[PDB]
């Protein structure tokens, strides 16, 4: 459904200019180059990739090509990874802001540049563990569908290539699910209660720091909110699914939907998180200004003839 494929193609560039935007402004402004943004910059390039690398290949499995099952899986398997690196790269920025908040004094000196790329690491190797594990074996390659390889007038070895036909749902929703959604959101989400908590016993004392907290609260609440918004349906979907074989299926339309929203958390996070600190907010003009300063220099000038004479 092109219907589908260009909303979904749109995403992807959101998700391109937001974070080569995000990204951009830690190259040129100097003040942005601390340990903090190591983090955002991390979490920034993995939803460059999203929407350079895993956005297309999501496109081709909603089509069901004719190729190899065990191609088929590769593509979706580096779309898991992908998808995957964005999560956690984002609930690194999570865990720093925690450390940040609930012991700042030493956060100086345990938080170092060293230490992050340790944290990025762990980001990527969990990644591919994680969507590389259907290729060990756990993937539905051993029991292909012929009925429907060949509607789609597939040659022999060639299987439709779907995502439900090749990424069991087991793996989805006790694996997928659980370690790449409602972990991260859980801790995230415990991470939101911490810094909200605090704020709230700052301003208990009041009645007998405080902006920082309540900004860095907002800022959480609107990456958790974000990230459930993003995430919850596609996977409760599939646990429908999962749970409910003799059910209708899931409509397409909502299919589409969900994968969509799955993939706009790219463009949202962590572009929004930077939007609201000054710092980037600025630089963030300072690259817009100047594509607008020079993009329509050319039609400037001819409007500046054309009175002119
Ligand atoms: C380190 C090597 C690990 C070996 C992994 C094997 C575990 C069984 S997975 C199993 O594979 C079948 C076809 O291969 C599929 O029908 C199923 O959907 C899937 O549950
Ligand atoms: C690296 C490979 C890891 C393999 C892990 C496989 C986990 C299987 S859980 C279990 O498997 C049963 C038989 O497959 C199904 O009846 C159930 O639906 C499902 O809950
Ligand atoms: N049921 C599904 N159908 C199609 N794609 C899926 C499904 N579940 C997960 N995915 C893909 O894997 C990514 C991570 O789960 C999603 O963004 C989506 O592209």
């Amino acid at each position: 459904s092109s219907v589908y494929i260009t909303v979904e193609l749109a995403i992807a560039v959101l998700a391109i200019l937001g974070n080569v935007l995000v990204c951009w402004a830690v190259w040129l402004n100097s003040n942005l180059q601390n340990v903090t943004n190591y983090f955002v910059v991390s979490a920034a390039a993995a939803d460059i990739l999203v929407g350079v690398l895993a956005i297309p290949f999501a496109i081709a499995i909603s089509t069901g090509f004719c190729a190899a099952c065990h191609g088929c899986l590769f593509i979706a398997c580096f779309v898991l990874v992908l998808t995957a690196s964005s999560i956690f790269s984002l609930l690194a920025i999570a865990i720093d802001r925690y450390i940040a908040i609930r012991i700042p004094l030493r956060y100086n000196g345990l938080v170092t540049g060293t230490r992050a790329k340790g944290i990025i690491a762990i980001c990527w190797v969990l990644s591919f563990a994680i969507g590389l594990t259907p290729m060990l074996g756990w993937n539905n390659c051993g029991q292909p569908k012929e009925g429907k390889a060949h509607s789609q007038g597939c040659g022999e070895g060639q299987v439709a290539c779907l995502f439900e036909d090749v990424v069991p749902m087991n793996y989805m929703v006790y694996f997928n699910f659980f370690a790449c959604v409602l972990v991260p959101l859980l801790l995230m989400l415990g991470v939101y209660l911490r810094i909200f908590l605090a704020a709230r016993r700052q301003l208990k004392q009041m009645e007998s720091t405080l902006q920082k907290e309540v900004h860095a609260a907002k800022s959480l609440a609107i990456i958790v909110g974000l990230f459930a918004l993003c995430w919850l349906p596609l996977h409760i979907i599939n646990c429908f699914t999962f749970f409910c074989p003799d059910c209708s299926h899931a409509p397409l339309w909502l299919m589409y939907l969900a994968i969509v929203l799955s993939h706009t958390n790219s463009v949202v996070n962590p572009f929004i998180y930077a939007y609201r600190i000054r710092e980037f907010r600025q630089t963030f003009r300072k690259i817009i200004r100047s594509h607008v300063l020079r993009q329509q220099e050319p039609f400037k000038a001819a409007a500046a003839e054309n009175l002119y004479f």
